[PDB]
């Protein structure tokens, strides 16, 4: 016969490149285990003239690429770098246009979640300890999310399609940023203080309101009184089942709001600026103020301490 051969590269993180010579007559998967291209999935593909000095992604299936897979992404979750390409080769066909001056998402395949989550991660202070967070966010701010979006989608387990819950997106994303600096001190009165550090001093579920959580709050033999001691963070998320709650211009910092049934709905994000703006993705309305099922607020904070 005739043995033909091109010379690619390999890679996990996109940046640390591994030479390879394969061997047309042969798939990339017979040479490489699954292989990628800019999200495709190639595994059953033989070689292609066109794919000459192309990088594709592979499995951290030594121990070079494990130490790199693990120094970019901070997981060794197995299914992480297959999950991320499934949802990369859908999230590079998504639009991002900008929206009074913010990287959103045109509505497609549920992601509403997303775009209120990205909307709310470009108006809080917050910075991610995995660098393929960093650059993929740092690539989002610009105008080009696509990484960023399929790597959420990676990191929370979601697969493209699937409706998830703005909470439990920020909590994960929160798992992976730098914020030991925070601290919540609570008192609760049937006394009884604690102390909650990093994620957990910065969400709350029960109520949005924080002036609220400032002055005190009923919870579970009869009922109790908890309150905000004191607050060390760049900003709070208040959380609570979704119900209609009054938003008025210059009191938070932005919103989620949560419409329809559980596994079945669609979340808008309305952010406090000269006006309140309602950002639905593609779509932008306005009003002075603005009545919804809100399911989370986030409020600016540096320092607070009570005067009770
Ligand atoms: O119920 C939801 N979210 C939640 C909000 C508040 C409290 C919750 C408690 C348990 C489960 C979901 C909750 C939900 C359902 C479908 C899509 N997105 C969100
Ligand atoms: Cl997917
Ligand atoms: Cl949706
Ligand atoms: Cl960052
Ligand atoms: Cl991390
Ligand atoms: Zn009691």
């Amino acid at each position: 016969a005739e043995v033909r051969t091109i010379k690619v590269f390999t890679t996990v993180d996109n940046i640390n490149l591994h030479t390879q010579v394969v061997d047309m007559s042969m798939t990339y998967g017979q040479q490489f285990g699954p292989t990628y291209l800019d999200g495709a999935d190639v595994t059953k593909i033989k070689p292609h003239n066109s794919h000459e000095g192309k990088t594709f992604y592979v499995l951290p299936n030594d121990d070079t690429l494990r130490v790199e897979a693990f120094e970019y992404y901070h997981t060794t979750d197995p299914s992480f770098l297959g999950r991320y390409m499934s949802a990369l080769n859908h999230t590079k066909k998504w639009k991002y246009p900008q929206v009074n001056g913010l990287t959103s998402i045109k509505w497609a395949d549920n992601n509403s979640y997303l775009a209120t989550a990205l909307l709310t991660l470009q108006q809080i202070e917050l910075k991610f300890n995995p660098p393929a967070l960093q650059d993929a966010y740092y690539r989002a701010r610009a105008g080009e999310a696509a990484n960023f979006c399929a790597l959420i989608l990676a990191y929370c387990n979601k697969t493209v399609g699937e409706l998830g819950d703005v909470r439990e997106t920020m909590s994960y994303l929160f798992q992976h940023a730098n914020l030991d600096s925070c601290k919540r001190v609570l008192n609760v009165v049937c006394q009884q203080q604690t102390t909650l550090k990093g994620v957990e001093a910065v969400m709350y579920m029960g109520t949005l309101s924080y002036e609220q959580f400032k002055k005190g709050v009923q919870i579970p033999g009869k009922q109790a009184t908890k309150y905000l001691v004191q607050q060390e963070s760049p900003f709070v998320m208040m959380s609570a089942p979704p119900a209609q709650y009054e938003l008025k211009h210059g009191t938070f910092t932005c919103a989620s709001e949560y419409t329809g049934n559980y596994q079945c709905g669609h979340y808008k994000h309305i952010t406090s600026k000269e006006t309140l703006y309602c950002i639905d993705g593609a779509l932008l309305t306005k009003s002075s103020e603005y009545k919804g099922p809100i399911t989370d607020v986030f409020y600016k904070e540096n320092s607070y301490t009570t005067t009770i």
